[PDB]
Formats: C-alpha cells, structure tokens, sequence
C-alpha cells in the first residue's frame, strides 16, 4: 500500500550498459575482467544468479571460437586453496568449471574480491548455435551455487552511489537497448510504472493471477506465478497449459511485407496480476522466423513453484515492457515494475531511481 517514488539522481548514480542484439539471438554487454583488463560479452541473466566467465581452461570448439578469458593473465585472479567444482544442467545445454575470485569492471564501476565460475566445459547443444562468452547473474542470492556474495550485492556493497535496483530497456531493431544499474531513465518508458511485490526470492517471481488467449482462461485453476527471466527469449507456460495454447495459436507462413495482414485477426492475449492486466497483441508475441509467424513460446516446467509458474522473456515481453527490479530488504519486499516501452526512446537523457515511501 505504501508508494515508491521516481526520484531524479545524477547521472554517475545510474548508469547504462548497450546491450548489442547478436544474430544469435543473445543480448550481450561489455564486462571487463581482472588487471590488465581482459573483455568478455555477457548476457544478463535475471533468472540465474551465478557470475560465468568462459575461460582458456575450456578448450572445446564451442569455447575456442570465442575471446576466451584467461586467468594466467591475470594479476588479480585469485583461486582458494580448497577448490570448488560446479556443474550446472539447464534444458538447453550444461556448464561445468571451477571456483574463482576476480576483479571485475561494469559500466566504468569496480568490483572487488567476486566469486565466479570458470568456464571449463560446455558439453552436455545450444552453445554450438551461440558465441557464448559469460553471464552475469541478477537472481537471488540463494540461487548462489558458491560465494558469499552474488555479484549485484558486492557491486553495489563496494559502490555506495549505486541503489539497490536496475532495469532493462530491450529494443533490438534500435541497437538501443540497454541494461541500466542503479536506478531507471524516463526516456525509456511512458505512463506510470506498475509495481508487483515478490513472492519468493530466488527467482524474480510474482504471483499470477491469470491468463486469456483472447475470450479462453488458459490460467488459472491453481495457484500460479510469473518470473521475470531475461535468461530466455520466450515466453513459456507448463506443459499441461502449453499445448492448449498451440492448439489455439497455430504458426502462419510470413514475410516482413505480409505479416500484417497474416496476424491482424489473431487473438490478443492478456496477463493478469491483480487488478494489473498486461496485453500482447499478435504482432508482439508472434515473431518471424524463416519464413513463418511463431509464438515467442516455450514449454517450461519450474521444479520449484510445482510447474504453475509461467515465465516472461526478452523477446515476447521485455520489448513491450520496460522492467524494473527492485531490491528489498528486511520486512519490505522485493518488487518488479513494469510499464509501457517508449519506441521513440535513443539515448537515455536522464536518469533516476525508485525511491521507496
Ligand atoms: C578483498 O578481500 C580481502 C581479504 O579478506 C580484504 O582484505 C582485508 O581487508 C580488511 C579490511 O580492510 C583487513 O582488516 C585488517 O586486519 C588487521 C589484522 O590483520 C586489523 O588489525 C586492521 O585494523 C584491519 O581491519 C584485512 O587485513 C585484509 N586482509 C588481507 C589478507 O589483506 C579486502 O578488504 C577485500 N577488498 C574489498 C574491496 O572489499
Ligand atoms: C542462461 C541459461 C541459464 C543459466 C545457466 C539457465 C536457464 O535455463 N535459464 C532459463 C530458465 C527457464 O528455462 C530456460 C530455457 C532455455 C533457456 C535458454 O536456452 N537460454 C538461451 C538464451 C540465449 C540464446 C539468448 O542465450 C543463452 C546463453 C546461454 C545459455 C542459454 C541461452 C534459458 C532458460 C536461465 N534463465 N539461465
């Protein structure tokens, strides 16, 4: 019940890293690694929380083809006396390497002392479709495979000019998007931002109250959940709900000179949280892909949340829907704001922060 307030700051406070669209469909940064500085291109990943580093102790062809890091070049890099081995199994691939410690870069901001994973094997594949070189997690602390401290906490813990909050500007026929720390910038959306408490922090997850697919209720029988996750490009709902909505949401053959047409009758789909409705229309949640319309959906079933949780990706909802996390503390939540994307936004000419009443 009680407000946050969009508070202007100077312009160091909050601060913009271009996210580049690669034809892989990956939106990448720059993220600067250890003394003398080594360059590696990440996603940012708000589904996951480790940070990733692919690194020249993984010599496969899906590693090599890359600017691989190398901590033997290092000055700063730092590994424990103890070792630690990780090995993560995600739907799509698995990465596997070891413990480390680095001093990172990002937007021109320093951090020290930061546990990371050293890439040493990328084989279960979808790293054979992408030049994948890093991650930095924005998840929970929990979600932590090892460390004390995600990197965003240790950031913003070793940068006192920094509020604990970032947004995600996505506009990739613009080369305009941007990944912002710190706060958010108007120039990147219009109305007001609508705010959603978190319900669990592990995953930015908030409840779900419903879903329609034009006039049919394809959610919610249970309880249900969202979870913010620019980790993935589509959308997704469970198996149980995914082929019902297929079944409703037929693919169409497309161009970029008919698809107008093709999709104007389509059904226009809305999210419910509370009293908040979200809408994509068919030309938002349908994408083109050789020489097709296909929903931006996946099937994706969340162990945790009992596979009643529906995930919003980059591409079906963050193009449409400037995003904003939101840190919370002790006994004040966690939230996500969201609000209309501004198409016409270029740089961001201001910045400024959510403050909370
Ligand atoms: C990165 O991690 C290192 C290792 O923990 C941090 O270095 C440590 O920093 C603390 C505080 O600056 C030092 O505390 C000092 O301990 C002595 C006793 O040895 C005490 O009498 C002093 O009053 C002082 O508090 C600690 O010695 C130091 N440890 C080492 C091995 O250098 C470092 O601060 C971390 N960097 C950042 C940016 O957080
Ligand atoms: C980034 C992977 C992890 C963490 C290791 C693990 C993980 O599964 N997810 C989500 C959870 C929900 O289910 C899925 C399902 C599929 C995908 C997927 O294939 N993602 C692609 C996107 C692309 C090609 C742009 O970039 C990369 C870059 C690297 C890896 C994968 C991708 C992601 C998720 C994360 N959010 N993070």
């Amino acid at each position: 019940k009680n407000a946050h307030a969009v508070v202007e700051q100077t312009e160091e406070n909050v601060f913009l890293i271009p996210l580049k669209h690669l034809r892989d469909s990956q939106f990448v940064g720059t993220l600067l690694v250890g003394v003398p500085p080594q360059e590696i291109h990440p996603i940012f990943d708000t589904g996951s929380t480790n940070l990733w580093v692919v690194t020249t102790d993984c010599e496969e062809e899906s590693c090599k083809k890359v600017k691989r890091y190398n901590p033997y070049k290092s000055k700063t890099f730092r590994r424990s006396f103890i070792g630690k081995n990780l090995h993560i199994v995600f739907g799509s691939g698995s990465i596997s390497g070891s413990i480390g410690k680095e001093t990172f870069v990002l937007g021109d901001h320093t951090v020290r002392n930061q546990t990371f994973g050293l890439v040493e094997s990328e084989s279960n594949n979808i790293f054979d479709y992408i030049d994948f070189e890093g991650i930095v997690g924005l998840g929970f602390p929990e979600m932590l495979s090892a460390g004390k401290v995600s990197f965003f906490d240790n950031l913003l813990s070793q940068n006192k000019n920094l509020s604990p909050q970032f947004s995600f500007y996505i506009s990739p026929e613009d080369n305009t998007s941007t990944f912002l720390v710190g706060g958010v910038s108007k120039s990147f959306y219009e109305g007001s931002i609508y705010m959603l408490p978190v319900v669990k922090e592990y995953y930015w997850e908030v409840e779900l109250d419903g879903i329609y697919v034009g006039e049919k209720k394809i959610c919610c029988e249970e309880k249900s959940y969202a979870i913010f996750d620019t980790g993935t490009s589509y959308n997704t709902m469970p198996s149980a709900q995914m082929k019902g909505f297929f079944d409703v949401v037929p693919s169409a053959p497309c161009t970029e000179e008919n698809y107008q047409e093709v999709l104007k009758n389509y059904p226009v789909i809305k999210y419910l949280f509370g009293d908040l409705v979200i809408e994509l229309l068919p030309e938002e949640y349908m994408i083109l892909n050789e020489e097709s319309c296909i929903p931006a959906y996946m099937q994706i079933d969340v162990p945790s949340e009992k596979n009643h949780a529906y995930l919003l990706g980059s591409i079906a909802f963050m193009r449409h829907y400037y995003t904003v996390f939101v840190r919370g503390a002790g006994g004040q939540p966690s939230m996500v704001g969201v609000a209309k994307a501004r198409a016409a936004a270029e740089a961001a000419q201001k910045v400024a922060e959510l403050e909370n009443f």
